[PDB]
């Protein structure tokens, strides 16, 4: 019995190479650090769906294609008015994707080309859905997308009601690129497991959202923000760290389960976060984070325990206007590209129905006892 | 690489024993034939959730508990008014479960007891959701549940607007018992894969519905009904069969991928279907089916190729008032009990995050080529 399917390889892939021991992460062979620094969510999405970087003309048309698809149908925006505002944002997203599928006249078409086109629609619309949820949570109206803005800049615009600075847009753009893909994690696997019966794309993506909503996957930066809230103020941060280390207690965001050395995604984000802080000001959360980074680093750096991407992303989203409950939704806004890419790849290279089993340890030949005899 | 996870055992279970070669199917050790003939959907559901048959008092209270939970909240019934009536019934169900979760004040509670209680709520409500969809497809209003009727009888009542005869109720009751559980098939596995991140029950069940919607799982009787429609009339059935056999072409519903001999679920259903036909009349579909059964049987029976449960269930549902597009939804109305039982069991016996992987066959050290150089 292969508990948790640990060590089990069930298919082949060309999408994501992960070497946790050496700190390497590639998207179709290209290092994530290069993409986060030089690419855009649109270009990286093209890479994840096509397997190669786009030529200039291809990128322009691709970005425009996504931009035109950002707006949600009026039918869905109307439904959002009654979606419980008190509900978990991931449940809002889960329902939105499912209901949206009902509006597709050819919802069940799963030809490669149909999956690709419906996929572009979902990639463009995810940011709009999440931003709408945020606006409604604030008692405000969702904001129509601005096609002149990039996917990342428009996401911030629709979420906050104001166009972000170039620095803020670049920070969010990098964050999305950094979380767009990560191999066969739980949500990507669930998407494939669902798609293996040849169900429609909305069904597979709804299953992915359902998986991602779980605390065991896609919620790492929540623990870091909870730590920051526990610290409360910058003035107590340094002392808090000392006490934690003295008690041999773990510091959230330090070290990683997969990346034994450096998390290849952390560096670019830390730098861009600094640039935003220097232009827009250092938030209370940012100040606390930097003190923890420095004080904890004095002891952890020599031990090879470095801050990972989750150590920075939560503060980044907070600084960009988002609350903790929207962290996983933002993760989904990025990961939808990886999910679509994985569905296209699985269909192309494997496409088999998944048929795992379980070792039977139950009983046999148990009698159907008459009701009165029990 | 274990393609399709074929032959891979990832956990242990006591719920369902399947011996396809010998035609055996047990629910917690009890033969399915016994349950289909002597049990009720309520009692079999108790068995699937508790691991044992209920005592008289337990069964009475359990059945009453489910009955009280059949009614859907007004908020959801209101939302149903705008759900696209043209949409796939499984997409309607997928969305209903997801939206319903948003109404649960403690949606994310996954303690064993919470999963059980929320599970009872979904088991009771699934029939109501599907019946509502059917009514709306007919331009009619959903019908409030009648707590005095059994789960199966009430399902027919809410779907057709009239209380079924004892024969019809017993037929549907048996059909539900027969499809309530079947080990680690695709939808049950997807439910577990999603739940492995400790996401909420609605998320896991929505993922299960997404999986079940696919044509590769839970749609076997559709092919049989399509065959019947192709035949058109009873007068052409016998000749149609001869031509098919002469061309060495397969007869839908004959033989089974798993059950090499008898499908242990077929016998009880065939008998109850006959009793309904004898009291309410033989439909065109039933007449065609019986002619196919007899004519094809002359050649297939000696070869050990017998009609399976899917050969009868489609006609059964049609005779009970349902269209082909509602066959899988009915399957879900029954399977929800197995899904909930599986989530409870997985949590109790394993509860591990699933972490399968893929063999990397992609490229490494691919350069991030400047835009103009592509």
């Amino acid at each position: 019995v292969a508990r948790g399917l640990e060590g089990v390889l069930f298919t082949e892939s060309r999408m994501c190479y992960i070497d946790g021991q050496q700190g390497k992460l590639y998207y179709y062979g290209i290092p994530i650090q290069e993409l986060a620094e030089k690419s855009s969510f649109e270009e990286t999405t093209f890479l994840l769906l096509h397997g190669r970087l786009p030529r200039r003309q291809e990128l322009e048309e691709f970005s425009a294609a996504l931009a035109r698809r950002r707006a949600l149908p009026a039918h869905l925006l109307e439904s959002f008015k009654r979606y419980p505002v008190s509900a978990h944002p991931m449940s809002f997203l889960r329902t939105a994707v499912s209901e949206f599928g009902m509006l597709d006249p050819t919802e069940g078409d799963i030809s490669r080309e149909a999956l690709y086109e419906k996929g572009l629609d979902l990639i463009a619309k995810f940011a709009t859905i999440v931003a709408a949820n945020k606006r409604l949570k604030e008692g405000k109206e969702p904001i129509p997308p601005r096609e002149d803005l990039s996917h990342a800049a428009n996401f911030l615009y629709m979420a906050n009601g104001v166009e972000p600075s170039p620095e803020q847009a670049r920070l969010m753009d990098a964050a999305l690129i950094l979380h767009a893909e990560h191999g066969f994690n739980a949500s990507t696997f669930t998407a494939i497991a669902a798609f293996s019966t040849e169900t429609d794309l909305y069904s597979a993506i709804t299953a992915a959202v359902a998986s991602l909503k779980g605390p065991r996957h896609g919620g790492a930066n929540e623990a870091v923000m909870r730590m920051i809230q526990e610290i409360g103020t910058p003035e107590r941060a340094r002392e808090w760290v000392r006490e934690k280390l003295a008690k041999k207690e773990r510091i959230m965001g330090m070290g990683h389960r997969v990346y034994k050395a450096f998390d290849p995604r952390a560096g670019v984000l830390e730098k861009l976060a600094r640039l935003v802080a220097e232009k827009h000001g250092h938030s209370k959360e940012y100040q606390i984070l930097k003190i923890v980074e420095e004080e904890a680093g004095k002891v952890l750096n020599p031990r090879g325990i470095y801050p990972n991407v989750d150590f920075y992303s939560g503060v980044v989203y907070s600084d960009l206007g988002f609350s903790l409950e929207f962290f996983t939704p933002i993760f989904a806004v990025a990961r939808i590209s990886g999910w679509v890419g994985h569905i296209l790849e699985y269909q192309e290279l494997d496409n088999r129905l998944l048929r795992p089993g379980a070792k039977y340890v139950g009983e046999l030949d148990v009698p159907y006892v008459p009701l009165e005899a029990r």
